[PDB]
């Protein structure tokens, strides 16, 4: 069922003032690869910094408000969220802070990025427990001419 896929700076920072304070392509492919085909859920202020519907991917927005865009499907609970997937293989959780904190217990895997960038931000990612979490895959970048950080790709099991 769920995971949560998720780009984290130092001392896990994720936003600031509504956008990723930080410019990494790699990371968005990355994130591409790993929710094309997939539902994707999403809260309220990630739908609006994002600002288009995210192709090859049915996007599902909460808010506890009516919606604002025909494009995508609109439901006011993580319940609701749920059900608009459908039976699928995986339900990709996409931010932001709120909707990650709300979503973790329920996760049994983590897609991380890991960014070596020291950032300021108002929004972090939830503190989890590390000993809960057997690492299955990691892989390790350097910065280059499109990626100004160095940065490393993970994926977490729920032990
Ligand atoms: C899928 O996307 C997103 C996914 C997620 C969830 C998510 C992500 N990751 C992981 N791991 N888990 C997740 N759950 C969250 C998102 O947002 C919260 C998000 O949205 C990001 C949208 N993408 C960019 O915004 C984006 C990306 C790259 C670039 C880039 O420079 O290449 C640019 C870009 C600019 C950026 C900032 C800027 N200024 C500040 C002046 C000016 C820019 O000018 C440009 C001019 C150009 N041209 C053609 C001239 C071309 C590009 C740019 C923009
Ligand atoms: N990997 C990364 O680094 C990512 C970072 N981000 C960043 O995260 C930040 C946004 O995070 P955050 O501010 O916590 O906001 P969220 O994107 O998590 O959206 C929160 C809003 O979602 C709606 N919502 C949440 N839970 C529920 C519920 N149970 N029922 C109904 N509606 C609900 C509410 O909307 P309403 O007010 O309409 O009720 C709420 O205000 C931005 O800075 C963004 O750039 C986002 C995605 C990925
Ligand atoms: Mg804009
Ligand atoms: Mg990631
Ligand atoms: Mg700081």
């Amino acid at each position: 069922p769920i995971s949560l896929i998720a780009a984290l700076a130092v001392d896990r920072v994720i936003g600031m003032e509504n956008a990723m304070p930080w410019n990494l392509p790699a990371d968005l492919a990355w994130f591409k690869r790993n929710t094309l085909d997939k539902p994707v859920i999403m809260g309220r202020h990630t739908w609006e910094s994002i600002g288009r519907p995210l192709p090859g991917r049915k996007n599902i927005i909460l808010s506890s408000q009516p919606g604002t865009d025909d494009r995508v499907t609109w439901v006011k609970s993580v319940d609701e969220a749920i059900a608009a997937c459908g039976d699928v293989p995986e339900i990709m959780v996409i931010g932001g802070g709120r909707v990650y904190e709300q979503f973790l217990p329920k996760a049994q895997k983590l897609y991380l990025t890991h960014i070596d960038a020291e950032v300021e931000g108002d929004t972090h990612f939830p503190d989890y427990e590390p000993d809960d979490w057997e690492s299955v895959f990691s892989e390790f970048h350097d910065a280059d001419a499109q990626n100004s950080h160095s940065y490393c790709f993970e994926i977490l099991e729920r032990r």
